[PDB]
């Protein structure tokens, strides 16, 4: 209830360390993915994304992004394989995006920034709940997918269309029967490395799995994201744009490629 971090000049990423000192830790995210330096690891398995029984529930403007929430009280939508040991359940997805099409992703690829990045957040079932999982070094698996501006993504349009009902911080709307499979690219080739949450509390609990193939969305789709507000109703309007943390030092990590 006393958090005041954000993405402005007075409360943005350069300030976070003062309340969340792990911001300067050894495994922070995001990072630049240097594609030449990433090593192909033949021992990596194909990723297994099982989203057929996914149960979406609600979409919320939380003042930083919007989250689409899922029932995670059974193994309904799970991620396994790839670099992972065990079963990770989908709890929510959200995006980060820019004020312009040339920025907005958190991860970069040879310093290239995409217009946005989707994060599908999953927690390791051996830890019993999400709150316990974020306290463990292998507690979360975040599947990251880049968005480039081009052709529309039909499977995104239900999200775009509901955004009028959650314009300001604290607003939510029913968001049942949404299929997250509609947000994936054709290929599940990926990079992986150990990292962190990219927002406070910046906990170092994430296995990052970043897909190589971007999805394409239209100019009009991402334009609608930028009409959301960071502020609550009745407060000065601040457009929800540039809700991305920049790349952090790789330090003593190696990024592995599945391909
Ligand atoms: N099942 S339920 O009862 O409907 C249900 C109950 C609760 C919830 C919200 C979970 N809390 C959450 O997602 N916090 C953000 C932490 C975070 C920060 C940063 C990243 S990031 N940017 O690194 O991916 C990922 C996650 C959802 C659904
Ligand atoms: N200085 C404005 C108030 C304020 C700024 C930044 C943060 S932080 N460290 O959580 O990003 C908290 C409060
Ligand atoms: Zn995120």
């Amino acid at each position: 209830m006393s958090h005041h971090w954000g993405y402005g000049k007075h409360n943005g990423p350069e300030h976070w360390h003062k309340d969340f000192p792990i911001a300067k830790g050894e495994r922070q995210s995001p990072v630049d993915i240097d594609t030449h330096t990433a090593k192909y690891d033949p021992s990596l398995k194909p990723l297994s994304v099982s989203y057929d029984q996914a149960t979406s529930l609600r979409i919320l403007n939380n003042g930083h992004a919007f989250n689409v929430e899922f029932d995670d009280s059974q193994d309904k939508a799970v991620l396994k394989g790839g670099p992972l040991d065990g079963t990770y359940r989908l709890i929510q997805f959200h995006f980060h995006w820019g004020s312009l099409d040339g920025q907005g992703s958190e991860h970069t690829v040879d310093k290239k920034k995409y217009a946005a990045e989707l994060h599908l957040v999953h927690w390791n079932t051996k830890y019993g709940d999400f709150g316990k999982a974020v306290q463990q070094p292998d507690g979360l698996a975040v599947l990251g997918i880049f968005l480039k501006v081009g052709s529309a993504k039909p499977g995104l349009q239900k999200v775009v269309d509901v955004l009028d009902s959650i314009k300001t911080k604290g607003k939510s709307a029913d968001f049942t029967n949404f299929d997250p499979r509609g947000l994936l690219p054709e290929s599940l080739d990926y990079w992986t490395y150990p990292g962190s949450l990219t927002t406070p509390p910046l906990l170092e609990c994430v296995t990052w799995i970043v897909l190589k193939e971007p999805i394409s969305v239209s100019s009009e789709q991402v334009l609608k994201f930028r009409k959301l507000n960071f502020n609550g109703e009745g407060e000065p309007e601040e457009l929800m744009v540039d809700n991305w943390r920049p790349a952090q030092p790789l330090k003593n990590r190696q990024i592995k490629a599945s391909f």
